[PDB]
């Protein structure tokens, strides 16, 4: 797709910490960027929408490349349409926002500069925020997150983007979403099936995939920490069923690892550590610092500091593994307890430690579950399940929680708040930012 100017772009401005082995953070300035799908797509010579509810226009995208060179991504209204603003180290998302439409959460990108992308290499380094998700109730989903996708948002690989990183594009996940309107310098029109449940989104006949590392998937309820490992690396496209993931019907099937080895806490059994109230070690109606270490082992170390207290990550017992550490005992033990291959089968931590050898991208977002209402993440999943299920249980979410009409009607006013975001060697983030 190519870049419109009807709307103004202008990336809202976040600062971060850099720090250092010596001792000392510096104050790094970025900004973000929405993801292309949230963005008005239309002719580039009209207003005439290319896409509009869940449909394209059959006559400005009869297929992918000509629907590509016909159409064009605008700029977006941060605050006004996507209820999107920061302030210092700050970004906040609000859940709905209702202008001339109705806008439900967003995907935002760490920018380095106006046109490309901020890139992290995780491998022996620490990644610290603050965050408060009181305002997060069951079936929302707070994320921040890194993904191995490509600087310049896949402009010199695909000569049809020219809108690049500026406008969004490029993204890709474990998921291998089907999702995306605008994938390799192209549409998504082939194959194209309008969601039965929601009005604005579908599924394409084609995904992108890649290296996913979801740090913090949480509400006020539940949080669990996720390396995902692809057999390729970095963002590549993918085929129809052949993508696996959520969007399409074998979930196995693809190159990337939709499930992950996760960290639950309350999934693991504490289930006194998180939650809303000072019932639980960590308080989630009062704001908290994650901290997360990435070891040259490959393995992944977290604790967290409320009030200025410390608190490592739960001790957790499953099988033959005990300790806080995720690490390969750890995930080995959680195939052989709670089932399922999928980690192993893609390389496990080792194939994961190509990913964060090399560059990623941060991703900040919100969301709610039009496909399983969040309950894999604060309730019984299945929800035929019961608590004498290994695993089965991960918060305290009622089965019946989740729905998205029923949270957007409800809960329109929640929101996320990242904040104070600092990065480092292992045991730098912890000293006086700069
Ligand atoms: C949960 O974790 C906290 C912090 O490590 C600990 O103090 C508490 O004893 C744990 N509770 C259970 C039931 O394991
Ligand atoms: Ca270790």
């Amino acid at each position: 797709q190519s870049a419109c100017t009807l709307q103004s772009e202008t990336h809202p401005p976040l600062t971060w910490q850099k720090c250092s082995s010596g001792g000392t953070c510096t104050q790094q300035t970025g900004s973000v960027v929405i993801d292309a799908n949230w963005r008005w797509t239309h002719a580039t010579n009209s207003s005439t929408n290319c896409y509009d509810g869940n449909t394209w226009s059959s006559t400005l995208c009869p297929d992918n490349e000509t629907c590509a060179k016909n159409c064009c991504l605008d700029g977006a209204a941060y605050a006004s349409t996507y209820g999107v603003t920061t302030s210092g180290n700050s970004l906040s998302i609000d859940f709905v926002t209702q202008s001339a439409q109705k806008n439900v959460g967003a995907r935002l990108y760490l920018m380095a500069s106006d046109t490309t992308y901020q890139e992290f290499t995780l491998l022996g380094n620490e990644f610290s925020f603050d965050v408060d998700v009181s305002q997060l109730p069951c079936g929302l989903n707070g994320a921040l997150y890194f993904v191995s996708m490509d600087a310049d948002g896949g402009v010199s690989k695909y000569p049809t983007n020219t809108a690049g990183a500026k406008y969004g594009t490029g993204y890709c996940d474990s998921q291998c979403p089907r999702d995306l309107k605008f994938i390799n310098g192209q549409a998504n029109v082939e194959g194209w099936e309008p969601s039965s449940n929601n009005a604005n989104t579908g599924i394409g006949g084609h995904g992108s995939c890649c290296s996913q590392m979801d740090i913090w998937e949480a509400n006020s309820i539940s949080e669990a920490l996720t390396p995902h490992p692809c057999t390729t690396v970095g963002q590549e496209i993918c085929e129809g069923d052949g993508c696996g993931g959520t969007y399409s019907d074998n979930r196995y099937g693809g190159t990337c690892d939709p499930d992950g080895c996760d960290w639950n806490p309350y999934r693991l059994g504490n289930t006194s550590f998180y939650g809303p109230g000072s019932s639980f070690t960590l308080d989630t109606t009062k704001k908290l610092t994650v901290v997360t270490q990435f070891e040259t082992s490959g393995a992944i170390n977290r604790y967290y500091v409320q009030n200025g207290v410390t608190f490592q990550q739960p001790n957790a017992e499953l099988g033959s593994y005990s300790g806080n550490e995720l690490n390969d005992d750890y995930c080995t033990a959680e195939e052989a307890e709670f089932g399922g291959s999928s980690f192993s089968d893609k390389g496990g931590l080792t194939q994961f430690k190509k990913a964060t050898s090399g560059g990623m991208v941060l991703v900040m977002s919100l969301w709610d579950d039009y496909y399983a209402n969040m309950l894999w993440l604060d309730s019984t999943y299945p929800t035929n399940e019961t608590s004498s299920t290994p695993g089965a249980v991960r918060g305290s979410c009622s089965t019946s929680s989740g729905v998205p009409a029923q949270v957007e009607s409800q809960s329109p006013n929640a929101k996320v708040t990242f904040s104070n975001i600092k990065f480092g060697p292992i045991g730098s983030t912890g000293n006086p930012s700069g």
